[PDB]
């Protein structure tokens, strides 16, 4: 149908949008630190702390096959990137500290965001 195409269209322009979102918000992880996937070879307890891991690449996947329906659930994604590291690492930590200034900043770009999903529609 010629509206399922037009309902594509714009769930196409929200990835566009969200594709740039994602790449602001992960200028603000200069040092890589939510990058990839926490390495459960690395941290084999991971899954016994955190039970929905996030990282950058995983929402890029999700992302490139249009997974995303709504900026809410693009937000469910970063925020949970953020929450995890604030859980599982201390407070004096380089890494609960980097989730902080991720945090800080990032939310000046899903402040214009919001605005430009609405406005756009």
């Amino acid at each position: 149908s010629m509206e399922q195409v037009a309902m594509e269209l714009r769930l196409t322009e929200l990835t566009r949008l969200l594709r740039s979102v994602l790449d602001q918000l992960q200028d603000k992880d200069p040092a890589r630190i939510f990058a990839q996937p926490v390495s459960l070879k690395e941290v084999p307890d991971y899954l016994d702390h955190i039970k929905h891991p996030m990282d950058f690449a995983t929402m890029r996947k999700r992302l490139e096959a249009q997974g995303y329906k709504n900026l809410h659930e693009f937000e469910e994604d970063f925020d949970l990137i953020i929450d995890n590291c604030m859980k599982y690492n201390a407070r004096d930590t380089v890494f609960y500290r980097a989730a902080v200034r991720l945090r800080d900043q990032g939310g000046v770009v899903l402040r214009q965001a919001r605005r430009e999903v609405d406005s756009i529609g």
